[PDB]
């Protein structure tokens, strides 16, 4: 009966592995956590690999080559989430510097505005455009950082607009102050940039999703042809 | 047949230890609470029906042993559904503490204006005004920061500028003595912010308290079906 003690090992190395990756999206698809997964996935594909010499039944190494087959399917469905993880990474990175960029820009502005000796009331209409500026695009990254903790269709969609709003306003505040186009087009190509990376960050949860959505389906599939050869062995 | 009876139990064990998390990945929420609250019930039945049938003695009180992690798995995972619950509490909270601090500051810098003054009086008066709104604006981005990742640093440094703010608003009040009553309305929300950071924070260890202990009731649930299942096995 060690054929079937073999099905056994298996069995549990697949329900480990399903663990594994679960804990993985758990851990925001940390580097650390993707080195475990790889490794619950290379004790799973070891054991198909001993099994498919072992076995010699036509039925059973079948069988044993067709959960080979869906675990390289697996394989390719979990690498695409890792670079999805990645890229949602990036994408952070990304979003982080490009604010930044943008907030000294306007940073800069607010101070070359203090530093110069026209009227006051002028300066001080400036100064509340500007500030109004800063704490729009502040108040966007509060909704785009509610966005990544909570990555539903409401938020990103929320974050977007209120993203759009902020690039049209940046938009009209060249129009009001000429006189600092060459700063506010520093501050517009950083919100831009950023824009482009809240996007980027989108498209890689998709991906993330996508791929979940796979393996989900392949392990159903590892599942069912598991469960047949523990079946065959029972059966003896 | 009792051999395929623990199948059936391996089966909704594993059914259970995967919805529980995917409760977690779907960030606690309730439609997921319900999925796992069913698939912990499918597999307490299955327990409670295999009590009645198995008639060793030794399978009897591996089942019994087995209705024991059960009950205590129960408890952990209702520790589970609470800190989600404060979590997603103290986050209403944060919005709405927020929400009311912006106001107070508004009514602030909007009675400034309405006030015969020098023009760069004024212009320092904003300057000072808008320093303070956008520093507590940058704190919720640390703050929410910390709410996409638990981590321990991103708590201390949102906790750090948060007592930060809470100083310089301290602060301001010495330099805006005329707007002490506003000021003060701006100071208590924010201090009702960082009451509900940190139970948020506290809600978070709770949950992380609770897992630890799914964790290993889940590996002696695991020991104990494997166990009656190898009795059927050598049977
Ligand atoms: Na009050």
């Amino acid at each position: 009966g060690s054929h079937m003690g073999d099905i056994g090992q298996l069995n549990k190395d697949l329900t480990d592995l399903r663990i594994a990756r679960l804990q993985y999206m758990i851990a925001n698809g940390d580097d650390t956590a993707a080195a475990n997964t790889l490794a619950k996935l290379d004790a799973f594909s070891k054991q198909q690999a001993y099994l498919a010499t072992t076995f010699k039944s036509p039925e059973n190494v079948k069988l044993l080559g067709e959960l080979g087959d869906t675990i390289s399917a697996y394989k390719l469905s979990l690498n695409k989430m890792r670079q999805g993880y990645d890229a949602t990474r990036a994408a952070r990175v990304s979003m982080d510097s490009s604010a930044i960029r943008a907030d000294q820009a306007m940073d800069a502005l607010s101070q070359e505005v203090m530093a110069r000796p026209e009227a006051d009331s002028v300066r001080l209409a400036q100064y509340q455009l500007i500030s109004k500026a800063r704490q729009q695009l502040l108040q966007v990254r509060i909704d785009v950082r509610g966005y990544i903790a909570e990555n539903s269709s409401a938020n990103e969609q929320a974050a977007l607009r209120q993203l759009d709003a902020a690039l049209a306003d940046t938009d009209n505040l060249k129009r009001q102050l000429p006189s600092e186009d060459a700063r506010l087009q520093q501050f517009e190509n950083a919100v831009l940039a950023y824009r482009d990376a809240v996007r980027q960050f989108r498209d890689a949860v998709a991906n993330i999703t996508t791929s979940r959505a796979e393996m989900t389906v392949q392990g159903a599939d590892i599942v069912k042809r598991s469960d047949a050869l523990y079946q065959i062995q029972l059966e003896r």
